[PDB]
DNA sequence: AAGCGGTTAACCG
DNA sequence: AAGCGGTTAACCG
């Protein structure tokens, strides 16, 4: 089979596993660093190894690990599975999206936009913006609750099994999404098995085929919700449906709820759950994918600028008490000394504007960029007063410039 | 053969290409890590074709491209950049070579050698040193060979490795590895510095893995010679430190080693006449080594070693200063150089630096080199606070480094 | 247009 | 103790 053979070739294993490691060297975890690097030691043998396995059909997927990612709504249920787990995914993703139409239909499809290779935010919220400025009055955004957990891999598998044409890739499919957590003892004790999909319902939160997976679950949606002069914009759970006539849009939410009922889903009603969706007039502006979509003015989401915000003003009182902290002591981080922080909060500022560009929210950046001024202000007086009666010792380990006799 | 079917182990490749990925991605140079990255890409396949031609001996050492590269003095380094093939399999010979050759592993064995060694510090040196001292040797001498790599004869290399190889193919893939043959020569022969890279026999190339342990090989006959008689020698690399109860005995050890290196056509810097390259006298008194000061009590940074970083810290603060001017009054600023950012910089320089010379107690000159710093802080402090009280928001953005969300 | 062997950003050849 | 897809470090799911 070309399309299975390709899944065990050294170009594909290869291919997966550089998009593995790049991830794994830089992982908070150490141990997973560490396996990378046993992984990346050995490295032609280490994927041999997977090749071998994947080509004479006796390749094991190890039991994962199941942890609680800080969530709103549940804790994320994290599937961290070992390395060749990974590789293996990461190469039938690969395979899937260059090999088989209904994959590359799914990913064709012009209303879906997360996830999707070639496809960003800026593009959906330019179809949303165009959208309204061709009859689009009215709208409802809403997204699916525990999407994934819902999806169920049952139907997964029976919406793959036409277009796959090789039983091998079928079985290897079906043991890349089950879920065997290795602690699942510890996660019974603590209630929490219950959240993972140890069962036939979810797929794995962590593996690199879930998302494609989701994307497949809902072609039957995005074809039934552009129909009826409604248009629906779908990233991942998040789906956007712009129409003429609030009567309309309201309507299609309806029909929505039937069509996600179909295949285990719901939807946070904009009426019910006005923190969850949304629903009015095109014009009032609406938030979507981070951003606020007015036809004259479009900008990040208040809320986006709000964790902007707030996560500035953490970093600004983080070194505040640092500056006090560390005239008087000895030990600091250093990570909240005035030049790092500083430095810190520069890159914060390039990260975060640099996803924004695309957005004028100049308005409100102004604010922002006021907020960070006047921040940026304040802390000045506030260390050039502590600097202004200082010996040397304190000054440097304020500023953040070691000291040599320390080391 | 054992040796050749290890070289053209595709694990010995990728190990070896791993290293030469390491360095050529964080390459200075444009054209390096382009050639690095579609290296990357084609991976399989890039390292079979090298591992057919190996296993098939057809394998082809590229053209390579030499560089002076000017260095303090008015010397030159000879460097010559090789393509990443080139780079991949002389990797491999250096991987293959320490840990199958007996006379390899000899070589790297050897107590009185630590340069380019694995598993050797400077540090291992300074101590062994100290003993020796500790056991009755009181006067040293210091000294350095000049122009090392280029005045090596390959011819001799090839003489020495060519019994304990047994491999005709692993001495042919040897032959062309250390051999350099150069593209731009026509141009480099109308600027006259054909003559310093190593195009003759005479010559190993810098710039290659092979080169820095073919070097502790053509010593070794040295390295034997010179421990004996109650003398001492501890060397890295090139620099070699002749060890004895009396100055007649490291006179006379100095004598004999440049009888030794003349045999195969090295010389070493007189101590007499060369302050900067080769010392003599009591190792009562202090003496640098390494760019430490050995002295019997103490051991710390060498002055040499510290002036570099005082100038270095230096050169750090000034351009800060300039920088702190040009932020103020104009937008096409380097921003590694602003406020924030600049003493972010300087300090992991003293970090790096300190982390370094752990293995010293002197903290007299370490206390010094941290009053010099604080004098630059607090000026730079001054010139920062001066600058930003006739300052609107912008400027005080753009001085200290916190970049605008408009300019983005 | 910037390379190599090595060490706990840096250091030594 | 920390994962995934996608996009010019971050953002969005
Ligand atoms: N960091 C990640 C990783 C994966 N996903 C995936 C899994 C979710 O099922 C899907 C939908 O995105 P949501 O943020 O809406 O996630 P949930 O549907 O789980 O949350 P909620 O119940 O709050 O809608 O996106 C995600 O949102 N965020
Ligand atoms: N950055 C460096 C430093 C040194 N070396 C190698 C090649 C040199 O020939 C050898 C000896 O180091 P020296 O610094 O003593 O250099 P030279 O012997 O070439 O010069 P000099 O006459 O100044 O001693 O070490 C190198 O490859 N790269
Ligand atoms: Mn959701
Ligand atoms: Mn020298």
């Amino acid at each position: 089979s070309r399309l299975y053979k390709d899944i065990c070739s050294l170009r594909t294993l290869y291919g997966a596993w550089r998009k593995v490691r790049s991830s794994a060297f830089l992982s908070s975890s150490d141990e997973i660093r560490r396996e990378a690097e046993e992984f990346e030691s050995r490295l032609p043998d280490s994927l041999i190894e997977i090749q071998h396995a994947l080509s004479k059909q006796i390749f094991i997927f190890l039991q994962q690990t199941g942890v609680a990612q800080k969530k709103g709504g549940k804790s994320r249920p994290l599937v961290l599975a070992p390395i060749p787990n990974r590789v293996v995914q990461r190469a039938l993703l690969d395979v899937l999206q260059r090999r088989v139409r209904l994959v590359k239909r799914v990913l064709g499809t012009p209303t879906s936009y997360g996830g999707i290779p070639d496809k960003r935010v800026a593009m959906a919220i330019a179809d949303a913006r165009e959208a309204m400025r061709t009859g689009a009055r009215f709208h409802i955004r809403s997204d699916i609750p525990a999407f994934f957990t819902k999806i169920n891999k049952d139907r997964v598998l029976e919406l793959l099994r036409p277009h796959l044409n090789c039983e091998a890739t079928l079985k290897l499919f079906e043991e890349a999404i089950r879920t065997d957590l290795a602690n699942i003892d510890d996660l019974r004790r603590k209630g929490l098995d219950e959240i993972f999909p140890i069962g036939i319902e979810g797929v794995a939160q962590g593996s690199p085929l879930s998302p494609l997976l989701a994307n497949i679950y809902l072609a039957d949606f995005d074809l039934a919700m552009n129909s009826n002069g409604i248009t629906c914009l779908r990233y991942i759970d998040d789906f956007l449906l712009l129409g003429a006539s609030l009567s309309d849009v309201d309507k299609a939410f309806n029909r929505a709820l039937k069509e996600l009922g179909k295949i285990g889903l719901e939807a946070y009603d904009p009426r019910t759950d006005k923190t969850k969706a949304s629903r009015g007039a095109t014009e009032i502006g609406f938030d979507f994918l981070g951003c606020n979509v007015s036809p004259g003015l479009i900008q990040p989401s208040e809320a986006t600028r709000r964790r902007f915000r707030a996560k500035l003003d953490a970093e600004f009182v983080a070194a505040s008490h640092a500056l006090r902290y560390n005239a008087q002591y000895q030990d600091g981080d250093g990570k909240y000394s005035y030049s790092s922080a500083l430095y810190r909060i520069d890159k914060i500022i390039l990260g975060w504007g640099k996803a924004f560009t695309f957005c004028n929210g100049s308005q409100c950046m102004i604010a922002l960029d006021d907020f960070i001024s006047n921040k940026l202000a304040q802390l000045e007086a506030e260390k050039i007063a502590i600097l202004a009666n200082s010996d040397s010792t304190v000054r440097r380990r304020v500023l953040g410039v070691r000291l040599l006799i320390d080391i």
